[PDB]
DNA sequence: CGTCCATGTCTACTAGACCTGGACGG
């Protein structure tokens, strides 16, 4: 679900499509509130990236390919269960809710954007959301910079800990990462947002921002049994024993340890 | 059987709503 997901899952696009040609039109489940993609190719290629916690997929006709076909960008959220699998195009996985199939020649595949629960949702247009901050991972500087222009925003009246899921200024960040970063520093998670981003206008709050979900995307991983395991040893604080944790405002759960912090509950 | 919990938004009047399924309680 958070940006080192996303990411993860747009590398899996790249490196699992490389040598696939796609062909035909886009499928969706009917169950599925997102909308139809109105694409069709006879021999076309996906590839993708990501921004924070969008994934954006691009369609890429062959030349020549009939009918006629500009490219189209599709950009995607995962909400709390979504992700892509390539599958026999015969053995969908139960909640496929968009498919895309591969061509002749060579074994029938299906990219399938999977997602349990559907809070997941795709737009046509390949456009990042409007309001979300760059991406911590991807665009660190700009990322950093955005929260230091911003600070008198009424997002950092909130403590830290809720601070840090604002997409408008943490695009990337969810609820794991929001408990390990803030644990690395020590920082109490219902402490001021802007007390802590304003004595530091030794890794900062910021940077680890950055850096910890780098480093969660370099484990590789999320299924892109065994890998979660190499995730649940590199967790530190999120749900470990030991740790406390709390309901913030949004009656999200927040891992911690120790002082709670001023604005407490 | 039931309650609770989960890597997020999204919406409408901060408190639900939107979903499924697994862990675990009786």
């Amino acid at each position: 679900g958070e940006g080192p997901e996303l990411h993860l899952a747009s590398q899996f696009v790249n490196e699992a499509c490389r040598a696939l040609v796609f062909g035909g039109c886009v499928e969706k489940s009917s169950v599925s509130r997102n909308p139809e993609v109105p694409f069709e190719s006879s021999a076309y290629r996906i590839s993708a990236s990501a921004r924070g916690k969008e994934l954006r997929l691009i369609l890429s006709p062959l030349p020549g390919a009939q009918p006629q076909q500009e490219p189209l960008a599709l950009v995607f959220r995962f909400g709390m269960s979504g992700s892509f699998q390539l599958v026999p195009r015969e053995e969908l996985p139960r909640h496929a809710h968009l498919r895309f199939y591969t061509a002749p020649p060579g074994p029938r595949l299906a990219l399938c954007f999977v997602d349990i629960r559907r809070f997941g949702r795709w737009d046509l247009g390949g456009k990042w959301q409007p309001g979300r901050g760059p991406c911590v991972l991807q665009e660190y500087q700009q990322f950093r910079e955005n929260v230091l222009r911003n600070l008198a925003d009424k997002a950092f009246d909130r403590p830290i800990c809720e601070a840090l899921l604002d997409q408008r200024f943490f695009n990337g960040i969810g609820n794991y990462l929001r408990a390990e970063i803030l644990y690395r520093l020590k920082i109490p998670p219902f402490e001021k947002a802007r007390s802590v981003l304003e004595a530091l206008q030794n890794p900062d709050l910021l940077e680890l921002c950055h850096s910890v979900p780098k480093e969660v995307v370099q484990l590789g991983g999320r299924g892109y049994e065994e890998d979660f395991a190499a995730f649940r040893a590199w967790l530190r604080c999120y749900g470990m024993p030991g740790m406390s944790s709390l309901q913030d405002r949004h009656g999200r759960t927040i891992w911690f340890q120790g002082d709670p912090g001023p604005l407490a509950p």
